[PDB]
């Protein structure tokens, strides 16, 4: 599905360090910051993408299956998951949408209520009666909104995976969280996804045409990289490492996985340069 196997670009140091000096300012001056991630911030962990050099559907076209250097169980936060974690606790993340269903930002510890899984998490599964969600340890077994063979402990009801299939719908809670947070967002972020999937590749935009400003960082041109105010292309970690040190932010280290329902009050900052 879509574009596959487009050649990746890299700026160079300097024009990288220029960037991300460049979105640093963007973040300082923006009051609502919203994030938007695709596979690509979980390549960098052993997970492939879809749509890159070896990604799952370019590999396909190949008559290859994707390669994993981890399952999805032991797979670790990348550099990128925690400094997400980090942003929103100093508050310089309202809000994050995500395409991916790896489970990674659940498990890094990112409050859920500042989280819309808009493609599902392989580790939850849904009560098909009461709607409460349950997050496992390990993946649930099932994709395609299937039952998990497990019944709800809230009732009794059925629990079913949450992966979408491909006609399937996107989660109702899910959209209205991440259409509230792009339109009213002041900064826009995307970051490892190439933005194919409508709705979730045209949240962006939202932001972008209520006025506010667009930054995408990829590896490989996005659908909507003409309407972005800052592209950057490199590895997410690298320059998430180098926003970070600008914003005089620690990534901090990932304990294990672990589950918060709801983010706190933003922890002290640093203040914003002149
Ligand atoms: N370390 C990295 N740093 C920066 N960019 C990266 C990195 N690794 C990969 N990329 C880029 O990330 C992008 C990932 O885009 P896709 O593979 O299309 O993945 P995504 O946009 O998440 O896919 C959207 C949706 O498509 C469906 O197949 C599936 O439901 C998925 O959630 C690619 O353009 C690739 O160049
Ligand atoms: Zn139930």
């Amino acid at each position: 599905k879509g574009k596959c196997g487009l050649p990746e670009i890299f700026d160079p140091p300097e024009e990288l360090e220029r960037k991300v000096w460049e979105l640093a300012r963007l973040v300082w001056q923006s009051s609502s910051v919203v994030f938007h991630t695709g596979a690509g911030i979980s390549t960098a962990s052993g997970i492939p993408d879809f749509r890159g050099p070896h990604g799952v559907w370019t590999m396909e076209e190949r008559g290859l299956a994707p390669k994993f250097d981890t399952t999805f169980e032991s797979a670790r936060p990348t550099q990128t998951h925690m400094a997400l974690v980090q942003l929103e606790r100093v508050g310089l993340l309202r809000f994050l949408v995500s395409q991916n269903v790896d489970g990674l930002h659940v498990r890094s510890g990112f409050p859920r209520d500042k989280l819309a899984e808009l493609h599902g998490n392989m580790f939850v599964e849904e009560c098909a009666k009461c709607k409460t969600q349950y997050v496992r340890d390990t993946v649930v077994g099932t994709m395609g909104l299937k039952a998990t063979g497990r019944l709800c402990t809230v009732c009794r009801g059925e629990l079913r995976d949450t992966i979408l299939d491909w006609e399937d719908s996107l989660p109702d809670r899910d959209l209205a969280l991440a259409d509230e947070a792009s339109r009213n967002a002041d900064l826009s972020i995307t970051l490892g996804t190439s933005l194919q999937i409508r709705p979730s590749g045209n949240l962006p935009l939202a932001t972008k045409r209520r006025g506010g400003r667009l930054v995408i960082v990829n590896l490989q041109p996005t659908k909507h990289d003409r309407h972005a105010d800052l592209r950057i292309h490199g590895y997410v970690d690298e320059v998430m490492t180098r926003l970070m040190k600008h914003l005089g932010l620690e990534i901090p280290a990932w304990d294990g996985p672990r589950v918060l329902e709801r983010a706190l009050p933003p922890l002290p900052r640093p203040p914003t340069p002149k």
